[PDB]
C-alpha cells in the first residue's frame, strides 16, 4: 500500500460512485435492492446535510451508465434548468401512495468532530495524556466515509475538465490524503491536464494553449464558471487566478466540503507523499501532530487566512523535525530516505533530487519507545529553548543549522535548494510562539494531575488546550 | 420531401464527414485511394481557404473512427480536443512533385460588376434573374459544409450536454440562402420495474432566458480558448434571441449560435415551402435582394433600414396577391394541416402542411419580365401610411399601431416584424421601386443591347 497505489484505488472507487438525495422516509433495503438491479455494490452509507444523501460505490463503472440511462431531467422544469448530467442523483416514488414497506431509522456517518468545549470534558475523564491524545486523535481524524467523499468530490470536478482535456485527472493532496487531515478541513484538488503507417503524416487539429500560467488562468476561470452554473451543488465560487498560485475556492453543497482547486505542482504532490510515510510509520506521530494543531489553533498561533502567521504545514514540519532529533529518532531523516530508494523511487524534479522510498517495509522500525507524555511536554521544551536567530530547521539533514538568510523562522524546503517554507512569519508571531510554548511547558511539568482531577479541573493536554 | 425529412438526411451525412487540410503538393487519388482503406467514401470535394481543403463523406460512421484510430496528437502545448478537422502532410516533402491540379468547388459568388456583363449578355429579363439565380444560391457543395459546421459545434457542446444537437435554420436551409451568408444555429436539447422516479439533481434558474445566457457564455468561451478553428468568438448575450457570433477557419463561414426558437423554426419552413413551391419565388427574392443592396436600402449592420427578412415577406405577400396567386396564403396552409401537422406554440396556432404534394400547383403563369415590374408598380403605389402585410389573409388591412411600414408576424399576436423601419428608409424604398418601375417600363431594351449598354435586371441594378 504506497501512497500512489492508494491514490489511484481510492480514485478508481470514485469513479464508479454517485451521491443520491434520499427522500425523507427512507427504506434502505429497497433502495439498495433496487440500485443492485444496476449492478453490485461495494460500499455505501448515509450522511446528514441539509437532509439524507447517500454515497454509493459500485464495482463495475458501466452501473453508473445504466443508473443514468433510467435518469430523467426534472419535468416541472425541464426549460429553466442547465442540463448538465452528472452523478448527482435525487429519488422520489412513482406511487408515494404506494409505499409498502416497514420504515426503519437509518445510520448518519458524521462528517465533523464535536467541538472543542465538549471535547474538553472527554480528556479530563482520561486516564493518563497518552489516551487523551488518542482520544483527541480518534475524535478528529478523517472517517474511511469522509474520506470516500472527498475522492468524490475530486471525481466531479474531473469530469468537468474531461470534456476537452480527457486525460485529465483531479488529485487531492494536503490534509486530505497525507493522514494529518481532520474533520471539517479543506479539500485541496490539483488539476492534473498534461499527462500503422501510410503516405501521410495524419494530425488532428487543435488549438495550441497560451504558456503555463496563462493557460492554467483560463482552464480554471472556465472551470469556476462551469462549477457556478453548470453547478448544482457548487457555490461561493471565488476566482483568485492572480495569486502565486493560481486558484479558485468554492464550497460544495452536497458533501459540504470547502474546496481549492489548483493546477498541478510535483512538489505539493511530494511533501504530501512525504508526510503519509511519517504518519503511516507510527501512530505517535499523528497524534502528536493533530494535539499541537489544536494548542496552536486555541491560542491563536494557526489563522485560517493567510499572513505572518505560522502555518499547520510549517508547524507539522517543525514537529517532524523534532521527531528526528530524538534518541534515538522516531522517524528517519530525507536523507536516510533517499538513500534507501531506488531507480524505481526516483523523482528529480525543476533539477532538484526530490527521490525517496515509498514501500514502508524497507524503513527500519524505530527502537524509540518513549511515550506521548514525554514527548508532549519534550516539544514544549525543546521549542521554547531553541535559538530561532542563530538557527533553522533542515529536515534533510535532521539537523540544527546555520540560517541561508536573516528571516526570523527559517525552516528548510526540503525539495527546493535555498526556500524557507515559514519566510511569512515575522518577529512577534514567533516570539508569541516561544511564550506559548514555554508556558505550556511550565503548566504541564508543575501540575499536580491528582489534586486536578479530584477537583473536576482541567490537566494535562486539556491544561493546555485552555486560553491563559 | 419535407424539410424535417431533409434535415435528418443531412445531419446524419455530415455526421460521417470529416475535413482535411491537405498538404501545398497534392495528389487526389493517392489521398482518396488511401482514405478508401477506412472504409466506402460517397461524396467529397475540395475548396480553397487559406490553402486547399477536403470535405470526404463516408458511407458508414465507422470510417470515422477507423480513420480517428490512425490519427495522432501534433508533435504550452495544445487542447487535445479529438474533433475531425484533420491534417494530412507529407511524410517525406522533399522525394515528390502529385503535381497534378485539383478542382476547387467555389464558396462565395462572383462579384456584382462580373455579373452584369453576364446580365447584358443574356435574352430575357426572364434569363437574367435565372442567372443571378444561378450564379448566387447555395451550391450542394457549400450546403454540406454549413451542415458539417453543424455536426462539429454538436460534437464540441456534446462535450459537457450529451444531448444536444445543433441544427442550421435560415438563409442556409429555407432555399432562399446565397453564397457567403452566415450559418445561423440552433442549439436544442432531446435524448423499468423500480419503484423509484430518478431524476438529475440541477439548479432551477428563474427563467429560460438566464439558462441559455449562462448556457452559450460557457460554450462561447470554450470555442475561443478550446475550440479549434474557432475565432472572433463575440457574446451577444443581451439581445432579444440571446447569441454567440464567430468565426469558423476550416470553412470560412461565419456563425451565430443560438438556443432553438421554435417559431424561428417554423418561419424557416414556411420560406422553404414557398421557396420549394415555384422557381420564380426564388428568382424573384434573389434578384431582389440585390436589387435593396446595390440602392442601399438593406445594410449588413441593423438600424432603420428594411432588412432582408422584411423584404422577403413582401415579395411573398405580393405573390399571395396575384390573379391567380402564384403562392397559398398561410391561413390556406393551416387548413390543409391533419392533426400530424399541429404545432402550437406560446398559446398560438404555428400549424401548416409540411407535404408539399398537398397543395394544388397554382394556375399562374405570369413571367418573371411581368411580375419584376408589378412588384416594383404594386409597392411603389402601396399606401403605407393606411395599410398593412398580414400573409396569414394575404390582404392589406388596417394597421394595428401607428408605424411607418407594419407587416404582421404571421406567428406571433400583434407583432410588427419591420417595426424597426423610420418614414425616411420607407420613402427612399418607395421612390426607389418608382424609378425602378419606370426604367423597366419605358426603356428600348433592343436600342440599349445595340448600344452594349445596361438593359432590365441590369439597368436596375447599378446606382441611379
Ligand atoms: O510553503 C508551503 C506551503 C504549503 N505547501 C504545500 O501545499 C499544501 C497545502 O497547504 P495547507 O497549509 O493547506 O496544507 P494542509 O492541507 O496539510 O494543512 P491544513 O489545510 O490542514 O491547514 C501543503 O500540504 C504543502 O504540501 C508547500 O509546499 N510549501
Ligand atoms: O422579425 C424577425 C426576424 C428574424 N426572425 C427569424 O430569425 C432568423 C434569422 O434572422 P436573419 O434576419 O439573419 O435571417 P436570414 O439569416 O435568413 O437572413 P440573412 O442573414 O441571409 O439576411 C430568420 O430566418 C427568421 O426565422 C424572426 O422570426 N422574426
Ligand atoms: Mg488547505
Ligand atoms: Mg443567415
Amino acid at each position: 500500500k504506497t501512497f500512489t497505489e492508494v491514490q489511484t484505488e481510492r480514485l478508481e472507487q470514485a469513479d464508479r460512485s454517485v451521491l443520491i438525495k434520499c427522500p425523507s422516509k427512507l427504506n434502505e433495503k429497497k433502495l439498495l435492492q433496487y440500485l443492485s438491479s444496476h449492478g453490485k455494490i461495494d460500499n455505501y452509507f448515509f450522511f446528514e446535510n441539509r437532509g439524507i444523501h447517500a454515497l454509493i460505490e459500485f464495482s463495475e463503472k458501466s452501473s453508473v451508465a445504466s443508473l443514468q440511462a433510467v435518469t430523467g431531467i426534472p419535468k416541472a422544469a425541464e426549460h429553466h434548468v442547465v442540463p448538465y448530467k452528472s452523478r448527482l442523483f435525487t429519488f422520489t416514488l412513482k406511487n408515494p401512495g404506494s409505499q409498502a414497506a416497514e420504515e426503519r431509522p437509518v445510520k448518519i456517518s458524521p462528517q465533523s468532530h464535536i467541538p472543542v468545549n465538549e471535547l474538553i470534558p472527554k480528556l479530563c475523564h482520561a486516564d493518563s495524556i497518552s489516551s487523551q491524545m488518542y482520544i483527541l486523535l480518534n475524535e478528529y481524524q478523517l472517517t474511511e466515509e469522509n474520506i470516500k467523499l472527498r475522492y468524490l468530490a475530486c471525481s466531479l470536478v474531473r469530469d468537468f475538465a474531461r470534456a476537452y482535456f480527457p486525460d485529465s485527472t483531479v488529485k487531492p493532496f494536503g490534509s486530505s490524503v497525507n493522514t494529518f487531515g481532520k474533520l471539517g478541513c479543506d479539500v485541496d484538488m490539483f488539476l492534473d491536464f498534461h499527462d500503422k503507417k501510410g503516405p501521410f503524416e495524419m494530425e488532428y487539429q487543435m488549438k495550441r494553449l497560451p504558456s503555463e500560467r496563462l493557460a492554467t488562468q483560463k482552464i480554471l476561470s472556465i472551470i469556476g464558471d462551469c462549477l457556478d452554473n453548470f453547478g448544482p451543488g457548487y457555490s461561493s465560487v471565488q476566482k483568485i487566478l492572480n495569486a502565486r498560485c493560481p486558484l479558485v475556492k468554492f464550497s460544495h453543497q452536497p458533501t459540504g466540503f470547502q474546496c481549492d482547486l489548483s493546477v498541478s505542482n510535483s512538489i505539493a504532490i511530494r511533501c504530501s507523499e512525504l508526510l503519509y510515510i511519517y504518519g503511516c510509520l507510527d501512530p505517535r506521530v499523528r497524534a502528536l501532530v493533530f494535539s499541537l494543531r489544536c494548542w496552536a489553533r486555541v491560542h491563536g498561533l494557526t489563522n485560517s487566512v493567510p499572513g505572518t502567521w505560522i502555518t499547520n504545514f510549517s508547524l507539522t514540519m517543525m514537529i517532524m523535525f523534532f521527531l528526528q532529533k530524538r534518541s534515538p529518532p522516531i522517524i528517519p531523516t530525507l536523507d536516510q530516505l533517499k538513500e534507501l530508494a531506488d531507480e524505481k523511487d526516483k523523482h528529480v524534479i525543476g533539477g532538484y533530487d526530490c527521490s525517496f522510498v515509498s514501500d514502508l517495509s524497507k524503513i527500519k522500525p524505530t527502537k524509540n519507545t518513549e511515550t506521548l507524555d514525554e514527548l508532549l511536554c519534550d516539544f514544549f521544551q525543546y521549542f521554547g529553548n531553541f535559538d530561532f536567530r542563530k538557527n533553522s530547521l533542515n529536515l534533510r539533514k535532521g539537523k540544527e543549522v546555520n540560517k541561508p538568510e536573516s528571516s526570523p523562522l527559517y525552516i528548510w524546503n526540503p525539495f527546493e535548494q535555498d526556500l524557507n517554507i515559514s519566510k511569512n512569519v515575522n518577529q512577534p508571531q514567533l516570539e508569541k510562539f516561544v511564550a506559548m510554548a514555554r508556558e505550556s511547558a511550565w503548566i504541564l511539568q508543575k501540575e499536580d494531575k491528582t489534586q486536578q482531577m479530584i477537583n473536576k479541573e482541567p490537566w494535562g493536554l486539556a491544561a493546555v488546550l485552555i486560553p491563559f
